[PDB]
């Protein structure tokens, strides 16, 4: 239905705004562009599924995202990708996963403090009904 229709839109508008918000934060820089493969070639190698905040508003855009829960599995992506390519105890692979946990907080944060649970629960619905 165009209801249905609409109910995706917000989610849509949603998402972005959150993703916005992370992606301005200085402490993410890294994380908002996908990882230069001339810079980094065996990344492509050792991480299978590369996500980073810029190709998070691609998904958006292409209607990729039915639920804030497949949203979050992306950022929850991020997150485990980071730690995965950087698991040393020097600084540099510390900070990184310092500032990726944080990244992935700080989006389970703003939903909590600004998703309705009735508003993901009919996202949940419709997407199951297809
Ligand atoms: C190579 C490491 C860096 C951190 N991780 S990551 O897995 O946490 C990760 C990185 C990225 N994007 C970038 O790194 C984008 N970028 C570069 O390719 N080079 C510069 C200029 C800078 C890094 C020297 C930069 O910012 C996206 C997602 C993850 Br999860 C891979």
């Amino acid at each position: 239905s165009m209801q249905e229709e609409d109910t995706f839109r917000e989610l849509r508008i949603f998402l972005r705004n959150v993703t916005h918000r992370l992606a301005i934060d200085k402490r993410f820089r890294v994380f908002t562009k996908p990882v230069d493969p001339d810079e980094v070639p065996d990344y492509v190698t050792v991480i299978k599924q590369p996500m980073d905040l810029s190709s998070v508003i691609s998904k958006i855009d292409l209607h990729k995202y039915l639920t804030v829960k497949d949203y979050l599995r992306d950022i929850d992506l991020i997150c485990s990708n980071a730690l995965e390519y950087n698991p040393d105890r020097d600084p540099g692979d510390r900070l990184i996963r310092h500032r990726a946990c944080a990244l992935r907080d700080t989006a389970y944060a703003i939903i909590k403090e600004e998703l309705d649970e009735d508003f993901e629960q009919l996202c949940e619905e419709i997407q199951e009904s297809r």
